[PDB]
């Protein structure tokens, strides 16, 4: 027992390149990297890798998992079970539909707590801001928060207000001055609910009509205006789940002309689109809405191009009753998938696609670490980086039914899908956290 | 048998240039022949002879502020400016007249005053606030030629800036109509933050305005509008903008299909940051005048063609109203529309080498063309009405309060060296001002 912990005999994949190695776990850090075999068979305790492929802990920036005050949609403990399952290490809790929101520092504590007793595997937090808590920012900082996170539009339940010019404004102005990054459910409010209610008045209740209730324009929209807040105060600022490559498009422009912003996608933008929604029904329904065919297919074309800069699940979980309703304006909208983020990726994207899984890493693991200051430490297979994970088989197949599903509701619109590589191990800073059977 | 006859002249028109005669006939020009073809003794001659017929300038974006302000400026002293500006059509605002043309019944009451007082002629703005899409379809059986809102808390008291949710409103409506929707372009919150963060930190130069309510706010509201417009088909128009890079956004929106026009104003295109605390309090408006460096990007602009049309935006006050301890205590505005004309020949024609038909297409002809008044206006051709201005290029003069028809003698650009004088102006075939 020299080492802790030693992974033998994969292939360790990386950002950048792949190679075959050994990598030696000590303390929760590597603590060494070796040719294949090298290190004694007696010198520690030894996880067969062998022709499985070492990808770095996969780090998510966007989860919902409610806890506390609406623990009954998630909860820490099936949340962070469900991360493990899917290559997951590190995640960001969103401070919203946890009830109260995590808009002060004494309701970051609380759930601060609740996540070192239930997480499996490692976490950071999302700040709130909304219109009242422009003096807890300075305060939520101190706290920790990774970043904080407005909404633009009305979104979901109403005791997480969303954010009017004014709060953002002075919201950005505090963020650039804490050395800080504010993320942003970028739409439109005032189309969003006027082409809504004249969809609720039409009778027009297809899934293509709430996807032109909340059209590409309405991001393009809200986009554009926070991009020139940003510009005007120096706010580093982050873009939650885009649909369309014309937003993608908007934002390489602002990049190009100087401003501080990032932008993500979602598994689910990637996998369906409308076609997909009509067949998989109300458990599709997500805020932006899913888009057409044409749509999909151009939003790879960005990412293959570089235009997005990390992938996210944006995990949005419900009680099984509020997916049903009267109409899909009536529906709970959001999509459980953070336990089958990298799954997708893997089928869609590098089998079906031919995307490199240098850039699966890139675009799930270390371009979240990069954007968020937790780099090197995470996001990388490297010496003296900490000892998070997973042992993906490239090849094997199956198909996802609720059975295999670790979320407190096993509900998804992944489930019936064949998917193509599967996470076998997960480690999470040197503890041996998950395993497939 | 002619109404009147003018003589000798070097005709210029939006494309063209050429040496006529141009006969007159019920308001309407009737022929246009080579010098000389008509007898001395077919009518009431106007001697041209080393001058240049401009077809009458059309200004859209006119404050004269009654009823209600009217001491302000008023309909007479007015078109009184803008007949000696070589104006002979112009659309009056329907704020800072007091209450604000919000319904026909304010409309028509604004109608009337101006058939008493109006020595041109002249078209009326819609307007657009927090909630009237009662009155929309009114005031366009009311003859309005188009509508206007703002984006930024100003205008008085009572002409309130409107929000997403009235703008999305009335442009569903404006579209149905088949009209179009002007705008403020400036951003709201992005402007009364940072005015209330240069007040308290005793920054109170031209140049703390200037960034108070900075280019990036006109950009942030064009863009929000522009897709407002991609969603409702409303048609756009956006008032004075102050910088070549708002114009270079307009231009890629003007390529993905946007029906939007744009317009700019003398001031922008005279006066730069270094001229605003020269001059001081009177240069104060709404976009602010910007660095010089952003003066002669905008003329690059104008010069590709990437600006609609020219109009003045006349925002006037009484002279105790440009009075305050600071930059922002003041009601800014400028009052400007009988120079209009003489800045743009001076500076574009004279110093920039611009060429004089493109002065005609933005004066007038653009005007007329974006809002349905053309070829009537805008043009110097048989049939079209008979109003044009005839100009002595050349000719040098300083300005002075003297000279001014406004109802207050007070201008920024009094003092100013300008190089082509208006000797006449002709509306509908009125004898309507005479230089001397
Ligand atoms: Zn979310
Ligand atoms: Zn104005």
């Amino acid at each position: 027992k020299r080492f802790d912990l030693i992974i033998r005999s994969s292939t360790v994949v990386t950002e950048t390149t792949t190679y075959r190695a050994d990598v030696a776990i000590r303390n929760g850090i590597v603590s060494a990297i070796t040719e294949p075999g090298s290190i004694s068979s007696d010198d520690g305790p030894a996880i067969d890798g062998t022709g499985l492929h070492l990808f770095p802990g996969m780090v998510d920036v966007h989860v919902h998992f409610n806890e506390p005050g609406r623990t009954e949609w998630e909860g820490f403990a099936s949340g962070s079970k469900s991360l493990a399952a899917g290559g997951v290490t590190t995640y960001f809790d969103m401070p919203l539909n946890s009830n109260p929101p995590t808009i002060t520092r004494e309701e970051l504590d609380k759930k601060r707590q609740l996540a070192n007793e239930k997480s499996l595997v490692d976490y950071r937090f999302w700040g709130g801001l909304v219109p009242g808590n422009i003096d807890h920012l300075q305060d939520l900082h101190d706290g920790g928060v990774i970043g904080f996170k407005a909404f633009m539009s009305e979104c979901g339940t109403d005791d997480f207000q969303f954010s009017h010019d004014e709060t953002l404004l002075k919201g950005m102005k505090k963020i650039a001055a804490l050395g800080s990054i504010l993320a942003v459910h970028a739409e439109s409010n005032e189309m969003v609910n006027a082409l809504t209610t004249i969809a609720i008045e039409e009778q027009r209740l297809t899934v293509k009509d709430y996807s032109e209730a909340r059209p590409i324009v309405s991001e393009l929209e809200a986009v554009e205006r926070i991009l020139r807040f940003a510009q005007l105060t120096c706010c580093p600022i982050h873009i939650c789940h885009v649909s369309s490559r014309k937003v993608l498009k908007r934002i390489k422009q602002a990049k190009g002309e100087g401003v501080n912003v990032s932008v993500e996608t979602c598994p689910h933008y990637l996998l369906f689109s409308l076609d997909e929604f009509a067949e998989i029904g109300y458990l599709a329904k997500c805020a932006p809405p899913l888009r057409e065919r044409q749509e999909v297919e151009d939003l790879w074309d960005g990412l293959m191009a570089g235009e997005i800069d990390l992938i996210s699940s944006d995990h949005s979980p419900s009680l099984p009753q509020m997916k049903t309703g009267k109409t899909i304006f009536e529906v709970w909208g959001g999509i459980a998938g953070c336990q089958n983020t990298l799954a997708v990726m893997l089928t869609e994207g590098y089998h079906k696609r031919k995307m490199p899984l240098t850039q699966i890493v890139q675009l799930l693991s270390t371009e979240p670490a990069k954007r968020f200051g937790l780099y090197p430490q995470k996001g990388t297979i490297q010496v003296g980086a900490e000892a998070s994970f997973t042992l993906i088989d490239l090849n094997e197949s199956y198909t996802l039914n609720a059975s295999d599903l670790y979320y407190r509701h096993p509900i998804s619109p992944y489930v019936g899908q064949r998917f193509r590589g599967k996470v076998k191990h997960t480690i999470c800073q040197g503890k041996h956290v998950y395993q497939d059977h």
